[PDB]
């Protein structure tokens, strides 16, 4: 159940309730297409059917052509001042799958997928520097090629096809035109994983059959959505008949640990002389999950995706922090963590919808109102900053801009106190501090 | 007509002449493509053309299944130092959107819309929280498999079809799989 | 009159949207201040707070 | 002969690219400065400019 | 022509399904063999004209 409560005196709000998903690690398995090599279509018979036999076969040439020029490439990928993102580090996503593609470029490992790929569809295969991956087989086009269109194209008699096959064909090709077509303009590495790439029976399948803890499988299975987007594919090989691609996957080693949203405001004061007020806003708002002991903290909105209650998140942009760094929210003056402000002496105002209602910082001669769809203006807003639950209201306006709060159930709570910027003297307060804290300012 | 100039005092230019136009608000409306329930695809008739039907039904059925995983989620989505971008605030763009899809679980909201849109493929429906919304069919997959696809599904015979029924199908079906396609690589939220 | 503008190695194309343009002559402002006193580290600032 | 690095709850995967690295050793350039009158709010500056 | 155009579906569990041209086509070249056995049934086994 989401909770909520707003901070009066630092102009901010905290959204608990939330259960975490942080994917923590990776998971590579090779996904593989038996193709079939074929060069000459050596039929002189100028037939519909034939001629729409070899268009499609010609289009399969080309993939594979593509494919091949892809293969030659090595795979990459390149993955405000109110948020602490410049602090992040910078990692390299799809660094664990590059790894595992080299492998597969390496001679003899190519054969060796094949060979455990023979009976079933389905292996584990150790490759030659000693990792094992699952290995999938999800299309067969040289079977088919080889059992219902060799005589048409292995012969000058080419016996016609009936017009079932040539629908049949088209519609079984049309998978491995559309891998390359997502590999084509993406440099060879997508994400996220499309249907094409991985269907959602094989996703499944591949879940299931992953080593992982039965709440984990139960976790990604019910979030298949999330579990493609932070997901990547990567194009490795095209080699003795087979075409392999590393899919990605994440590893959620941080589950079910309680996590919350900070949001957070200007707070200026509010002086009817313009220009002589000074202004302060906490810099810290972003997604906070308790992890092992401390708290991974997530500054860039982009990071976390909620599902419902529980938030999934990516652990390579975050930062590792003490859990003090909560005491910010109920003392912002703790001696324990010197908690993170921005000065300024720009009173602008404007709005923050949070989870449960909205944070307005209204200054000058702004209109801020809250309405309810059916009375209207229920609630005007004065000068500085104030907050609203969505419990009765449906937008918010500041200014000329109307913000839909979010209709989320759950208990929002006023917590009434000074706004701390009242505390200090203009006189000699700091309004160029563009990215500091209590004790620096 | 277009003009511009550039103040050397201040090394800035402005260009004026250009009309507005401001999104405010949002109208949100609520497509439906009828749907039909069938399981079963009761045929041991191995024709090619029955093939390519089953074939084809089984796509139907993985994208409906696919999409009831989609519905179990809440949507969400979230939408330089020389720029003032940090002043802004922060709404929720689907903020009113999701408000009506969360009417649309309701029980009865369903029938409701299932019924204004009976015999016409566009009405305007109150829903049980007091808000009127454009609702519009876009397509009929019940209508067709129902009306062309019956006979060769639910019975044994399983009359062999026509093969342009086959690809009448398919394409018909086909927009089906690309809405599933979208929503599923979008978490359930796409734009444009 | 103008196709392409050179700063540096960078070639950037002009836009060739008709309309006019007017050049309004004015001493840069930069002039006006004494470096000696000038505060340089204002990332986020105003006229009034330099 | 490395993998992956650890940065509190953060693991990274390091790039496997062949190829030689050297560590340049040398004296941390902070120790330079007095704590006193380090000015530690430039967000953009420069050597001189601190 | 039966053992060129007509083996694989019948010589075989599978059966790579025909094209219908195919199925007019042997129901054309095969009606001559029935003309006659029909003629020289009625007929037993000796016509004229
Ligand atoms: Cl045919
Ligand atoms: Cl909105
Ligand atoms: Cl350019
Ligand atoms: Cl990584």
């Amino acid at each position: 159940n989401i909770t909520e409560e707003f901070y009066q005196s630092t102009c901010s709000a905290v959204s608990k309730g939330y259960l975490s998903a942080l994917r923590t690690g990776w998971y590579t398995s090779v996904i593989t297409i038996e193709l079939s090599n074929i060069k000459k279509i050596k039929c002189n018979g100028t037939d519909a059917k034939i001629k729409l036999i070899k268009q499609e076969l010609d289009k399969y040439k080309n993939a594979v052509t593509e494919l091949q020029l892809l293969m030659q490439s090595t795979p990459a990928t390149n993955n405000s001042g109110r948020s602490l993102g410049f602090l992040l580090g910078v990692g390299s996503a799809i660094a664990s799958g590059v790894a595992v593609s080299k492998v597969l470029h390496l001679e003899g490992e190519v054969n060796k997928i094949k060979s455990a790929l023979l009976s079933t569809n389905k292996a584990v295969v150790s490759l030659s520097n000693g990792v094992s991956v699952l290995t999938s087989k999800v299309l067969d086009l040289k079977n088919y090629i080889d059992k219902q269109l060799l005589p048409i194209v292995n012969k000058q008699s080419c016996s016609i096809p009936n017009i079932e096959t040539v629908i049949e064909f088209q519609q079984k090709n049309n998978r491995l035109l559309e891998i390359t077509r997502e590999f084509s303009v993406n440099a060879g590495v997508t994400t996220p994983v499309s249907t094409y790439m991985l269907t959602n029976s094989e996703l499944l399948s591949l879940i299931n059959d992953m080593p992982i803890t039965n709440d984990q499988k139960k976790l990604m299975s019910n979030n298949v959505q999330i579990v493609r987007q932070q997901s990547y594919s990567i194009m490795s090989i095209i080699k003795e008949e087979v075409l392999a691609y590393v899919v990605q996957l994440p590893l959620y080693g941080v589950i079910d640990t309680p996590c919350w949203k900070l949001h957070t405001s200007p707070l200026c004061t509010t002086n009817t002389k313009e220009g002589s007020n000074i202004c302060l806003t906490r810099t810290d708002r972003g997604w906070y999950c308790d992890n092992a002991g401390s708290v991974s903290f997530f500054p860039q909105a982009e990071t976390c995706k909620v599902q419902s209650n529980r938030v999934f998140c990516d652990t390579m942009n975050s930062l590792t922090l003490p859990s003090e760094v909560n005491l910010c929210n109920v003392d912002i003056f703790n001696p324990k963590y010197d908690c993170k402000i921005m000065t300024s002496k720009t009173d602008v105002s404007s709005s923050v919808i949070t989870s449960l209602g909205a944070i307005v910082s209204c200054y000058g001669k702004t209109k801020c109102t809250a309405s309810n769809k059916n009375r209207g203006i229920i609630k005007t807003f004065s000068n500085g900053c104030d907050y609203v639950s969505n419990k009765g209201v449906d937008t918010v306006s500041v200014g000329n801009t109307l913000y839909y709060v979010n209709k989320q159930e759950g208990k929002s709570l006023y917590v009434k106190g000074e706004p701390i910027i009242n505390f200090y003297d203009p006189l000699v307060f700091p309004s160029d501090q563009f990215d500091a804290s209590i004790s620096q300012v």
